């Protein structure tokens, strides 16, 4: 079933529940997920209005670009060309710039195909919106279905020569509660080497490096304890984990990361070559979620894209994007019951 | 009372009813107004549904900016330094743009006063949306009482020096229907001068021209055939008007305009020093308003704002905003009915 409700300041909130009873819901501002839940429970963060995304925190389950992440000093080459956009973040330019994709309220159309239900919203970045070339016709795709699999699939058309590198920012946490931290969650990953960041500012360092058999090695499951309880220069720096990781093999096909708690696990599946996971590093920060302070390590993103920092290491990738050529990224989670035995104590 | 619904395509309609029992209705899709009736009868021209208006003409009763009207070759000087602006009818930058800000969902927050209501629609364009310095933060707040005064009011900042001159596009017809010229209603109008256009491309041609005693003096109420029926080059240009008038006395307080048919009419009140009269010259486009096919001259606006051509022709007045300066503006349509 489809239902549909204003959720403030003129947005609204569709929700869907599949056959197996699951919900999950988004909204048109920021064309963003909003929650997804099990018997009752939040398996990810967010808010009950969309006033409190933009009192609280806008990126919680946004679609957020043009570019996700950061671009070192907002500069970018569009066909030999240098082009400087907003920067939000000191010098940076952080998730598009400020008043970016995710605070905006995107058009939507919704369609029932019985097992599957898709949302398709629609936004234009004009030419020049940021400093990105234009206009970009984007659409965001957001699906779900009687499997208990949500899609997100990503268009985009420019007019001119342009960049685009969009993400999702949707936060997990198992626990229901974002005053429990993820800690106790197991994860695998697929990837044998990470971005590592220069410093505090977070632009990347400029190197590549191999992960394996250090405390960010999730190739075989592991609790995320053992990362978080890291003094790996690394995790010390961003007080966790809030970097990029390398897929080692692409491809939708694949299982890249799975996480899981107890009898529940969310797998990851995506056509991108990276994914960069921050774990909810805010310290003592205690942003409210559903009345719960949010705890530090209280949430951990899977944003699938090409990895932030291709400005400075070229063997990343690409993102530009030609006028007229047509982007398409798909990215989806999974949720799974008793996939496998977890039963540990924290 | 008040009433929200789903518009389409996720947009919503807001509808107020007065103690009058006058119903007006908004959109958050481009801060506009849809509707506007009386005892059953639309005042003002508007479509059923969001897509209506997306692939039907965006433009009736929107908010329109950041730069309402056309810039010749889109150009704009700021702070001594020439910007081209998004191009979208030939090399002019007509309405702010492609795909402006009457094309975007604004938030907004309804406040029930009691005999007044306000819908506060805001919007942020982004530094360099269509070539424009910003950012913006807009706000436009259409508010509706038991008067039955529709006021529109404007607030916009800007983090840098930009150009900012925006204003409400609604077309009005009393007839209450889109199939039925205006050429039957009388207009009243306090300007004694006019802004000729310059040709087809309806940039403007440099002057101002002196109406007294023309076919376009409406000093004196008037009926509109008299206009569509006269030979001056200008409205042969365009066939009909669709021109900038220089009001004579500026203030709020003064009924500026007044647009009549029967025992209804509709004055305009502007802090604005000009209003742009277009009467829907659209000939035989046909375009479907409630499945009534719209007839040349099918509606009429009054678009109060700074008037368009600064560019070129300075006395006009100067459409900068100078970055943290507040800007504001507001327009006041009150309707009336005579007890005859
Ligand atoms: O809160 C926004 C969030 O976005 C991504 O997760 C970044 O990597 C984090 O450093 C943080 O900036
Ligand atoms: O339909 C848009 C309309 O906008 C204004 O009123 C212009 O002056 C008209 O020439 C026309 O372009
Ligand atoms: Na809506």
């Amino acid at each position: 079933s489809i239902k549909i409700r204003d959720f403030g300041l003129g947005s609204d909130l569709i929700s869907l529940t599949n056959k197996a009873g699951v919900t999950i819901s988004f909204t048109n501002l920021g064309a963003r997920i909003v929650d997804w839940q099990k018997d009752g429970k939040h398996l990810i963060l967010g808010f009950d209005s969309a006033k409190e995304y933009l009192e609280k925190d806008a990126y919680p389950g946004a679609t957020v670009g043009p570019t996700a992440g950061r671009i070192k000093d907002g500069l970018v080459k569009i066909s030999g060309k240098d082009y400087i956009l907003n920067q939000n973040e000191g010098p940076q330019t952080l998730h598009g710039g400020e008043e970016s994709i995710h605070t905006k309220l995107w058009t939507y159309e919704v369609t029932d195909l019985g097992a599957e239900v898709q949302v398709k919203f629609s936004l234009v970045s004009n030419d020049g919106t940021n400093g990105y070339p234009g206009k970009i016709e984007m659409s965001v795709t957001h699906s779900f279905d009687d499997d208990n699999k949500w899609k997100i699939h990503y268009e985009a058309i420019s007019d001119k020569d342009t960049v685009f590198n969009p993400t999702g920012h949707v936060y997990f946490n198992l626990n229901g509660d974002a005053s429990e931290s993820v800690e106790n969650h197991g994860l695998r990953l697929a990837a044998s080497r990470f971005v590592p960041l220069k410093d505090q500012t977070e632009i990347v360092r400029g190197d590549i490096v191999d992960i394996k058999n250090t405390d960010l090695d999730f190739r075989q499951e592991k609790q995320l304890s053992n990362a978080f309880n890291s003094n790996m220069e690394q995790v010390q720096l961003v007080k966790g984990i809030d970097h990029p990781f390398l897929l080692d093999q692409l491809g939708l096909d694949k299982e890249q990361a799975r996480l899981t708690l107890d009898d529940t696990s969310i797998s990851v599946f995506t056509d991108q070559p990276s994914i960069v996971i921050f774990t909810a590093n805010f310290g003592d920060l205690g942003t409210l979620y559903h009345e719960k302070k949010q705890v530090h390590h209280g949430g951990i993103t899977f944003q699938c894209q090409v990895s932030p920092g291709s400005e400075q290491i070229p063997e990343l990738g690409d993102i530009s994007l030609k006028a007229g050529e047509k982007y398409q990224a798909t990215t989806i989670y999974s949720l799974h019951t008793k996939l496998e035995h977890h039963h540990h104590h924290h």
